[PDB]
């Protein structure tokens, strides 16, 4: 039996708060836990998107058994939308907020993906599931 | 807001050595692969995307889709149902003779148990009860 699901998703940025506003307002996700300069975690449906401060994740703390971690440069991660018009409907709410859309994509099997960066410049994509075959949210 | 993350991005220098790993110890499905250059799998409804950070960098050829890379340790990590599922996890590494690097018992009751895959990844395996998630 191989694991069900991917429960999180790690990013760093280092300034946490153009981060935190970027996904709180753009995507409206919920944020459930934050500790300044430190990290900011939203839900996101079942999952979770984690945002850290790359300097302080790496950081050794001898009470802290936390394995660190921490990574420099440009991440990549994808939101899931339902079909092309999901997608659209981001592509459009992009545009209303003066994001870049520096990318929009038609797979050979015809579906479609948008792409745009968060402050840090991680690379942030939106895709219907029909790019890997999962059927429709029912 | 969206409904979920579809797809989930990690870097790794030996692509051979990482693909083995995640296809070997935790059984996901391959679904695409691009020889020295990124090894897809899949996992329920997600996606973990593997990628030579240093390919998905370099200036074009004409990949009109936008370039990323990171190079450190990256994280995230797998869903269980509880913490017997956690359990079989841990007891299966140790099978594998991979090190547990911790094991852990948060506040409200919940477990996760933490290896390295080949690249160095934090790469975890908590229960829904961690966040919340019946
Ligand atoms: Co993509």
């Amino acid at each position: 039996k191989p694991p069900s699901a991917i429960m999180e998703t790690a990013l760093y940025a280092d300034d946490l708060d153009a981060a935190e506003a970027f996904y709180r307002d753009v995507f409206g996700l919920e944020m459930v836990l934050k500790l300044p300069g430190q990290l900011v975690f939203f839900k996101c449906g079942r999952q979770m998107l984690l945002l850290f401060d790359p300097q302080e994740s790496s950081r050794a703390d001898a009470n802290n058994p936390i394995p660190r971690h921490g990574a420099v440069g440009q991440g990549h991660f994808c939101f899931y939308a339902d079909d092309k018009a999901e997608v659209d409907e981001w592509k459009t709410r992009f545009e209303a907020l003066e994001i870049p859309v520096e990318h929009y994509h038609r797979w050979p099997n015809g579906s479609y993906s948008v792409y745009i960066r968060d402050p840090a410049g991680n690379s942030v994509e939106v895709g219907e599931g029909k790019l890997w075959g999962f059927e429709a949210e029912n």
